[PDB]
């Protein structure tokens, strides 16, 4: 069987399989001791053990496979890759590895990976790295989004059209419905575009919210809580983007939605021993380089594939660190969507500033007929106040669909 | 035969090149090592292999011919220049050197240049440095700047005529078409003035547009993305100004277009910690960004170096506005972009009342100046949106000088 499989087995059934297979009562033993014992009894016959994991290469050289459901956390069931195995196949961080593991020796609780069978869901010999892929304006295909929750999807597609490979910065003041808005986008994106793999990341997010994201966001949900150290927040972030980079190289569309790029930057600030040590806005100037790489990784590939990251920076938090990080991240993102607090005080759920919301290179993302519709919307909203414009666009969009809303407003 | 040529040749032919030269199994090898293996085995005879690059002499002395295709970046395609080569030809920062290279031997990991054939596109010892040659007001010859693209270019010649040696400061708020204007000037530069070599440089620009800019602008376009540290932004900038300085020393006019002098300044304050903050920026840090801008000068001894930089304003960070306030009054060119004008979807989006260049009298013929004064008088009472609407419907009926006859009717 597969090692990842034995963990998915409930402990009650897993013992029953083991008892007939030559074990004693392992109810006393831990779940992992049951896993280790199972491999030990199967070592009687050739080619019995299999495994799956995501490659992570540590500083020293060697590496451990990481499970994505556990958020690439660390533990005793992770599989060891030799420094030769990595170089032999020229394996790269984020490569999905499916290899035969050998039974561990005695005294060593690390499972040795003997040979790898599949790399990136493909044969052992397989390309292009994202740093070498060509980068267009990433406005070639557009990501499209009656119910009450689609109202946010209707306004979002009209206010700031997201595209394949586009870096979205959704700036959110506190208590603006940031979490619900990202959730309504996440489920709707997966429905409209099943080809795109959703990879939501939560950084410095409360443990209450991670469970909701597990239940309502319909894709790989990797997260980091404040209960985990700052080194943990950065570790989960690089693993996800590096894996996403490997999938665009294999012409697979992946979309990632980050809950707090601002807090991700603070985590890099604490790991870097302040290289610059001169800009005194609370963050090390050269240290905000590493958060910028995360934001810079999102790119449409001409050669095939799409990486689109729509992250949310927090503003008006009262802490200079979060405000300084936003100001350095201003102008790097081509999508800008401001979640005004004042509108949220009026209890309309979208709480979007339509006048400040806009996308760069909207002409490649939008059809000329729709662009002509969008410009008309801008004409009424430029004089209109943002608090009262938003109420205007939801009651009328509740009665018809986007295109049909324009079909009856032609009088 | 030349390293730069093997860089441009596709990999499929490179496999045939190595196989015909006696090497085996070459498709598996990497792109640079396939180049290296071809170059290394070509060492059967001397004077066969060549290379090209722009000189960078680091704080220690070791010079490297960095390739311009990657925007003077670093990596294994760099050519090593010895500290001895420096004194022989008196090499200076920015010197473009094209010499025969030898492949490295064991114990050295970079390519060595044997002898230099051309220095600054001329003989090996063909000097006078830009730091002291005479500098007039730089208004002796004008860079003149019929289609939709000529409508955008026409207003600049009427509002603020760019000339040879002029320090350009065009203030551009966000979402005002800053990039579209910068490409339109660059496009107009190559056709009307191919004699001057155009060198648009982008600092802290997103990688999406860098590919756009290189394809639509017809010249070497060096840029640096924000995904790179602040030390990267300073390195690419120093190369451009010094390379431009050395080419003006050889009686060639060079024009460089900075997409954000503000972000170039943001890089310098963050890298320098020599030891006073006036608005969050270190005061002594603004000299080196000023050194970049101050280099644009017409030389009496021959040549003109034109830096037309674009300052960013009202970005929401007090820091970016402070860079403008200290660079205020240093720039000879003023072309003021406006957010409200671009928001009303009128295409040019220039503020004519405040847009103007100093010493228009040396730049313009006496016939043209009189048109300039009356046009200033007609639009000086007019507001901001109403000036451009005035200058776009009327410019649709005739081109450049012929507009004066439609205004005197």
């Amino acid at each position: 069987m597969n090692l990842t499989e034995l963990k998915n087995t409930p402990v009650s059934e897993l013992i029953t399989l083991g008892e007939n297979m030559g074990l004693e009562n392992l109810a006393r033993m831990r779940k992992q001791d049951i896993i280790f014992a199972i491999l030990k009894q199967h070592a009687k016959s050739g080619e019995d053990i299999f495994g799956d994991g995501v490659l992570e290469i540590l500083q020293d050289g060697f590496g451990f496979l990481r499970s994505a459901d556990s958020s690439y956390l660390a533990g005793p069931d992770d599989i060891y890759v030799s420094p030769s195995q990595i170089r032999r196949f020229n394996l790269r961080t984020g490569d999905t590895i499916s290899g035969k593991i050998r039974p561990p020796k005695e005294g060593e609780r690390y499972f040795a990976l003997l040979k790898v069978n599949e790399v990136n869901f493909d044969k052992p010999e397989n390309n292009k790295i994202l740093f070498e892929n060509l980068t267009p304006l990433h406005a070639n295909s557009r990501l499209r989004m009656g119910s009450t929750e689609d109202l946010t999807a209707r306004v979002l597609d009209l206010a700031s059209p997201i595209g394949r490979g586009q870096r979205g910065l959704i700036v959110a003041p506190p208590k603006a419905g940031k979490t619900m808005l990202l959730q309504n986008i996440a489920q709707s994106i997966a429905y409209n575009h099943p080809d795109c793999v959703l990879m939501v990341l939560l950084i410095d997010e409360r443990p209450e919210e991670v469970t909701e994201m597990q239940r309502l966001v319909k894709g790989e949900v990797v997260a980091s809580t404040f209960d985990e150290p700052a080194s943990r927040h950065v570790q989960v972030a690089e693993m996800v983007i590096e894996k996403a980079k490997r999938l665009v190289e294999h012409k697979k569309d992946v979309i990632i939605l980050l809950d707090s790029i601002t807090r991700l930057a603070r985590a890099y600030n604490t790991v870097v021993p302040a290289s610059g040590k001169v800009l005194t806005g609370g963050v090390d100037a050269n240290a905000l380089h590493r958060p910028k790489r995360f934001f810079g990784a999102a790119r449409n590939v001409e050669e095939g594939g799409s990486l689109t990251i729509i992250a949310t920076a927090l503003i008006d938090t009262g802490s200079k660190m979060d405000e300084v990080i936003y100001e350095e991240f201003k102008g790097t993102g081509n999508m800008e969507l401001h979640l005004s607090r004042k509108i949220a005080e009026k209890r309309v759920f979208p709480a979007i500033d339509y006048n400040r919301s806009g996308t760069r290179k909207e002409e490649l993302l939008t059809t000329q007929e729709e662009l002509q519709k969008m410009w008309i919307l801008r004409k009424i909203i430029h004089p209109m106040g943002e608090i009262d414009a938003m109420e205007f666009l939801i009651n009328k969009l509740a009665m018809t669909k986007t295109n049909d809303d324009f079909f009856e407003m032609m009088k």
